Parts: C-alpha cells; structure tokens; sequence
DNA sequence: GACG
DNA sequence: GACG
C-alpha cells in the first residue's frame, strides 16, 4: 500500500473553456466525497441497474468565472458561457475558493483520494494549474489522486472499447448517463460505474494513489 | 424595499433528529444559491429547469444524540451509520465551510427555506450558537417559503409536497434527503419567479434576529 | 399549521 | 485516446 488506505474517495469533475492545448480555465468544479464503507455497503436485474448513489455523502458544486471566453464546443458541450457567468455573478477561481476546498476536504475521513476520468491527463493538471495562480498554499498537497480510466480497464479486463465516460457507462448498465451538461452530472456518472464492481474499484485505488502534489501543472 | 434587492437567493433545508419539541441537531445541510437574474405556462405548467448556474452544498452531519425513530426512517440517516461513515460533528471548521460558500455569493444573500421560520432559521440559530467562533451568517437574510406561496397563489395545505402537486399535478421527486427537498423548493420558487423575487426582497429580514430554536 |  |  503506497500510502495506506484511502477512507474516502472524492470523485471529481472540472467543466472549462477548452480543451488542454487552448490553455483553459474552469468555469465550473463539483466534488462528490464517499467514505470508502458507503461504497462497499449485489446487482440483480438484467440489465444491471444502475446503483443507488449512498445515502451519506458530501457534496459541493460551483460555478467559476473564467479569465478567457470559452470555446465553442466547451460553451456547446457544458450549456455555459463567460458572459453567463458574469451576468448571474460568479466570481474567479481565488484565494476564498481554496479555503472552501481546504475546509471540505478536512471534513472527510483521512487519507482522501480524488477520483476523475481522465484526471492524470486532465483534471488533476488543470486543478494543480489554477491553484498555483493563487497567493495561497495548495489544499491537496495531503490529497492523493487515481485516474478511473486507468482504473476500469484493470476492473473489466479482470472480467475494441471505448473508455470515455459515456463509453463505460452504457457499456455496464445499457442506459445513456443522464446529465452530460453539468459538472455533477460527470461525477454521477462517474460514481455509478465506480459503483460496478466496488469492492475491487477500492483495491485498485488503494495501490494506485499517488500525491496530488506530484501531479505537474498543465500549463505555466 | 427594506433591505434592497437581495442578489442571492439561497434555498435551505436541514435533516434532523427529531422535530421541534425533541430539541433536535442537523444530520444533513443543502444550500442552493441561485443569482436573481437566474430567476429574473401553462396549465398545469412543466417543472420549471433549474438554472444552470448553481452553487451546491451538501453535507452529512453526525449528531450528539440519536435521530428519533420517526427521523430515521424518513431521512435515511442514524447517528450510528453517521459515525461508522466518519461524519464531522457540526464544528468550527463547518463554520469556515459555510461562510466560504456564503461568501463565494453575491451579497446581500437571502436564506430561503420552507416552515424556515419555525423550523431550519432557529434549528440552524441553535446549531451556529454552539460553536466558538461567530456566525458566518449575521450578514445574511431569510425569508420563509410558506407564506411567500401563499401570496403567489392568486384553505388547502402549504406543506412542500402539496403545493408542488396542487402546481405542477407531480409528487415531489425526492422526499428522502436535504438535497431532494431543497430541489422540490426550487421548483415551487420558480413557479412565478419575479413575483416571488418581488416578495423575497419585501420581507428579508436579518438572520441575526432569528432567535434560537432552544438551548 | 408544519418542520424531522 | 480522452478531457472541454
Ligand atoms: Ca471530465
Ligand atoms: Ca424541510
């Protein structure tokens, strides 16, 4: 066990202004906390139901102004704009907002590890990206990470896919996710097939986890 | 007109162990903070959309006592299972959580919550008191959703659930945590939104005067 | 009433 | 890929 055992799995979704090459900003981050108990507390039907969410769970989503305007297809692909989020209000990803991470991550069983699909490629560099624009110290540098992509192709080959999000999901409950739009809608998704095979999910994390802090910004 | 236009609406509901008369402690908070231009037919309309710009909260609380039977049942939550997931305690720390949030809300905000003036106001009041550190709250307004309704509505219950269904001809989608009430709110709240911005911004009162349910 |  |  790299660094013990993870008590709550923090999935994770970012929406933002574009994709990695266009340098973008996050215009909305949710945060879906699950003791790792929850997650284990058997599937019948055919075809396999979608899972019960856990009764207890923390949950925290907000909506971020972004310093640049989003591109077409993130602005298509997430029903959000700069102009939107000014008009209703939102403010910057700033100093106040780390307090908020900080103070919801305290409130989880330790060790935490954040959960995102495709987080090693995605998430996680634009999370560690936009905390270091801040005059404040990271709230995850305590903070393990795991990649899901990496983790579900380790769960179904233990037994030509895809394996986006949308992709896993069908694949496992023969339904379509039912928010595609919105940053908790991702992490719903996210936790259902998360939720397939539980028990070996958490193993995999338990191995896998590595520092947040270790994670190398996406841009400069 | 008494306090200017509220810029925040944020819709409340707490979980608990018990009714008033139990003397009772939150097991579940959701705050819903909508901007007024969020909210700024027919017959029976649809649900409403909520916005699409949203905060969230949502939190599960372990309590110093054990939930009543009758909590139990219709929350889905114990203390038991509360501690067996490693729920914080309402605590300072919750406190910096809330004022956060608050603060990441355009001000002046208003606390909106339904039965809010026997119920979550002074249940949230006697929580806030019992900590050290100030009330993140004391800059924040509220309004109950009840009587807001009952001024909308041009004898019959004004219960959450039968307002939504005398409105939209539904049951409720989710009667069994903070977050699934909040949303049954929401919908209510923006049956006839400006009218109820209208009310909202007539009747906030400070959350400072809100007197504490018990202790 | 109506809130857990 | 796969993330917006
Ligand atoms: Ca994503
Ligand atoms: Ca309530």
């Amino acid at each position: 066990l790299p660094h013990g055992h993870m008590q709550t799995l923090i999935f994770l979704d970012l929406e933002a202004t574009g994709l990695p090459s266009s340098r973008p900003e996050v215009t909305e981050l949710c945060l879906l906390a699950v003791h790792r108990r929850a997650l284990e507390n058997i599937s019948q039907g055919h075809p396999p139901p979608v899972p019960r969410p856990p009764r207890v769970v923390d949950k925290l989503s907000l909506c971020i102004a972004p310093g640049k305007a989003c591109s077409p297809g993130a602005s298509e692909i997430t029903g959000l704009s700069k102009a939107e989020l000014e008009v209703q209000g939102r403010q910057r990803f700033d100093d106040n907002l780390a307090i908020l991470l900080r103070a919801f991550l305290q409130r989880q069983p330790q060790p935490c590890c954040l959960v995102a699909h495709n987080g090693d490629r995605y998430d996680f560099p634009l999370l560690q990206t936009e905390l270091a624009r801040l005059s404040t110290p990271s709230p995850l540098d305590g903070t393990f990470c795991v990649d899901s992509i990496a983790a579900l192709k380790a769960l179904e080959q233990a037994s030509r896919k895809s394996y986006s999000l949308g992709s896993i999901y069908t694949r496992l409950y023969w339904q379509a996710p039912t928010d595609s739009h919105t940053a908790e809608g991702h992490v719903l998704t996210l936790l259902s097939i998360c939720q397939w095979k539980p028990q070996a999910l958490l193993q995999w994390v338990d191995e896998h986890a590595r520092p947040f802090s270790t994670v190398k910004p996406m841009y400069g």
